[PDB]
């Protein structure tokens, strides 16, 4: 059942050691302290990009709080089968090597490595603070999103590390119900998992009509991976068959790419073993691929925000992924560390009227 993951506790003041406490080279060429809370999962208490607006996360005390609060979310997530399973995939995944102009494979690539003050370090996901908007929660690869990058490494089976922007102190309420940040963080990590294995498919699919959104039986469309990430009623058995199909196509394509190199091929096969939960997965024949990717679809079909929510049991999630922006209310969490707990979540629940939520923050 549960695969042990050691999620490490740090204080922001803990010295850089070049092992689990490092300095990440940022876009401006300065350095932010990074903490490997787990293998290949780097937590960076800093703002993302150049901030000139809302200053949050500049002080040591705020950096320490961010570190503690995000670690609480990760430990909570890891307490549940769904969360633990997701984090394992993220830890164990390996983006495929790239080919140079000679057709030779190279292992040390920007898809696999971040720059640090001591040089290149292997990262699968970097979790860091938001940009200029403190509310931003987003999973990027190479500075780009799910639908931003046609034929990107996030969607072509080769895979790429992600950066997640996320603040646990500034949140959104849907119809007076503040989204639980463990659910939102799980959401973003599902995106990072898809990116890591190069299975973040952008393909538009139709979603069920929503009476309190659509009109005159005109349904909406959304990206397949988005519907998969959220899950619930919006995700249909047909969506999942589209996913199975896309997976099989991807494996066929990637097989052809790595066929020239044993090491590169072995990495791919390792990935397939983790995704499929089958040590004996093969890609020798079309049939092997179809069977293998079926196991992959089944295995990742339960890694959805709705499934995670269900498993927690005592937290609320909105019914549909699609929201109209008239239902949304920003909030600030007061004294997160005392009001949101590892085993409990929000101590008095997610209603916006609770004292530890400030509506329409400064
Ligand atoms: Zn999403």
């Amino acid at each position: 059942h549960m695969i042990p993951i050691n999620i490490k506790d740090f204080n922001y003041s803990d010295p850089v050691n070049n092992q689990d406490i490092i300095l990440v080279k940022n876009e401006k060429g300065s350095f932010d302290k990074g903490f490997f809370v787990a293998d290949k999962i780097l937590l960076v208490p800093a703002r993302y990009g150049n901030i000139s607006t809302d200053i949050y996360l500049e002080t040591d005390s705020e950096k320490n709080e961010y570190l503690k609060n995000m670690t609480t979310l990760l430990k909570r997530m890891n307490s549940y089968s769904t969360g633990n399973k997701l984090l394992n995939l993220i830890i164990k995944g390996e983006p495929i090597y790239s080919k140079d102009l000679q057709g030779k494979f190279i292992e040390q690539t920007p898809s696999r490595y971040l720059d640090t003050n001591t040089g290149k370090r292997r990262v699968n996901v970097m979790i860091t603070g938001p940009g200029s908007n403190v509310l931003t929660k987003k999973c990027t690869h190479n500075g780009m999103g799910l639908e931003n990058d046609p034929n990107g490494k996030h969607s072509n089976g080769t895979g790429i590390l992600s950066t997640i922007e996320f603040s646990p102190n500034y949140l959104i309420a849907y119809n007076k119900c503040v989204a639980d940040p463990v659910l939102t963080l799980f959401h973003e990590l599902v995106h990072s998992m898809h990116n890591l294995y190069g299975i973040a498919f952008p393909d538009n699919v139709k979603v069920p009509y929503n009476a309190l959104k659509d009109k005159n039986l005109v349904s909406g469309e959304e990206a397949l991976s988005e519907i998969l990430t959220f899950g619930g009623k919006d995700l249909t058995t047909e969506h999942l068959e589209t996913l199975w199909k896309k997976l099989a196509e991807t494996v066929i394509i990637v097989k052809d790419f790595v066929k020239t190199d044993t090491q590169a091929k072995d990495v791919f096969l390792n990935n397939l073993r983790f995704l499929s939960k089958n040590e004996n997965i093969k890609i020798d024949t079309i049939e092997d691929i179809v069977n293998g990717t079926l196991k992959i679809k089944n295995n990742i079909s339960n890694l959805t925000e709705c499934e995670f929510c269900k498993e927690i049991g005592d937290v609320r999630i909105r019914t549909r992924y699609a929201v109209h922006s008239e239902d949304v209310t920003p909030v600030e969490v007061v004294d997160f560390k005392n009001n949101y707990k590892l085993n409990s979540g929000f101590l008095e629940g997610q209603d916006i009227s609770k004292k530890y939520f400030i509506t329409n923050p400064p």
